[PDB]
C-alpha cells in the first residue's frame, strides 16, 4: 500500500496494555508470528494530512535504542502505530517500583541509552518536542529506548501544544519554551537533563512541592533542580549542563555521551 503500510489482517489483538499518550495501546501478534504493540491514534485528536506525512520520516529512523517502528494502518480510522513489544513498559513505572532495588551503575547506563538515542535524533534533526521518563521504554533486557517521538507535534488540542496549556510538559521545559515557544535542539537537551534527575530520583516528579504554573514561574526566573541523593559531583554536572539559560551555551547529544562515558570509565 505504502513501504510501512501493515495489512490489519495480519495484526491479532489479544490483550489491553493500557492508554498511552495520545492513544490507546493494545498487546498482539503481527502476521501470527512477532510480539508487537499497537498504539491507536485517537479519531480527530491528530491533524491527519500532517500527521501521515511526517510518520513516513519518523518511520525512516533506525536506531537500537529507539522504540523499533515495524509499520502504519493509515488507510483506516483509527490510526495504528505497530512498534516492538518493551515487556518492561515505561521508564517512570520501571524506576519507581520498590522490588527493583538499582545500583547507581543501572541508572548511569539508562543515561547512556537515552543519550545515543537522542544524539542519533540531532544527527537526523529530528525533534522529539516531550522526553521523559513517561514516554521511555524498556524491554526485557533492561535496555532503555526512546518513544512517543515528534508525535506532539500535531496535536489539535491546544492545552497539550500550548506552552501556557493545562496539559503541556512544564516540568521538562526550558525558560525559552515556557515564555517564547521556542522549540530546538536545546530544548530536547533541557529536557533530557530532566530525565536524568528522573532516573537518578527513582521516578520523582520535578518540582514536586510546586503547581505546573508555580514550577512555569519559578523556571523563567531561575530556578533549577537540585542535585538528588544518588547523584554524585560529575552525574549532577552532567544534567545541570543541560539547564543553561542561554540555549546555545548547553552541550550537543554527542557531547553528553562523552561526558557519561567519561563518568562511567571512573565510576568502574
Ligand atoms: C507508564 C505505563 C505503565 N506502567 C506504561 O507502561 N505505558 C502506558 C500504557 C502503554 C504502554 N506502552 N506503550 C507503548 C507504545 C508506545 C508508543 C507507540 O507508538 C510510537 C509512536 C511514535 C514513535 C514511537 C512509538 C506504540 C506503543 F505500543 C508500548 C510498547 N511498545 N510496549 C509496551 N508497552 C507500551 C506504556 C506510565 C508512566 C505509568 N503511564 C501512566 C498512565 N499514562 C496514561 C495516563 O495518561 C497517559 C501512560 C503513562
Amino acid at each position: 500500500y505504502g513501504s510501512w503500510e501493515i495489512d490489519p489482517k495480519d495484526l491479532t489483538f489479544l490483550k489491553e496494555l493500557g492508554t498511552g499518550q495520545f492513544g490507546v495501546v493494545k498487546y498482539g501478534k503481527w502476521r501470527g508470528q512477532y510480539d508487537v504493540a499497537i498504539k491507536m491514534i485517537k479519531e480527530g485528536s491528530m491533524s491527519e494530512d500532517e500527521f501521515i506525512e511526517e510518520a513516513k520520516v519518523m518511520m525512516n529512523l533506525s536506531h537500537e535504542k529507539l522504540v523499533q517502528l515495524y509499520g502504519v494502518c493509515t488507510k483506516q480510522r483509527p490510526i495504528f502505530i505497530i512498534t516492538e513489544y518493551m515487556a518492561n513498559g515505561c521508564l517512570l513505572n520501571y524506576l519507581r517500583e520498590m522490588r527493583h532495588r538499582f545500583q547507581t551503575q543501572q541508572l548511569l547506563e539508562m543515561c547512556k541509552d537515552v543519550c545515543e538515542a537522542m544524539e542519533y535524533l540531532e544527527s537526523k534533526q529530528f525533534l522529539h518536542r516531550d522526553l521523559a521518563a513517561r514516554n521511555c521504554l524498556v524491554n526485557d533486557q533492561g535496555v532503555v529506548k526512546v518513544s512517543d517521538f515528534g508525535l506532539s507535534r500535531y496535536v489539535l488540542d491546544d492545552e497539550y501544544t500550548s506552552s501556557v496549556g493545562s496539559k503541556f510538559p512544564v516540568r521538562w521545559s526550558p525558560p525559552e519554551v515556557l515564555m517564547y515557544s521556542k522549540f530546538s535542539s536545546k530544548s530536547d537537551i533541557w529536557a533530557f537533563g530532566v530525565l536524568m534527575w528522573e532516573i537518578y530520583s527513582l521516578g520523582k516528579m520535578p518540582y514536586e512541592r510546586f503547581t505546573n504554573s508555580e514550577t512555569a514561574e519559578h523556571i523563567a526566573q531561575g530556578l533549577r533542580l537540585y542535585r538528588p541523593h544518588l547523584a554524585s559531583e560529575k552525574v549532577y554536572t552532567i544534567m545541570y549542563s543541560c539547564w543553561h539559560e542561554k540555549a546555545d551555551e548547553r552541550p550537543t547529544f554527542k557531547i553528553l555521551l562523552s561526558n557519561i562515558l567519561d563518568v562511567m570509565d571512573e565510576e568502574s
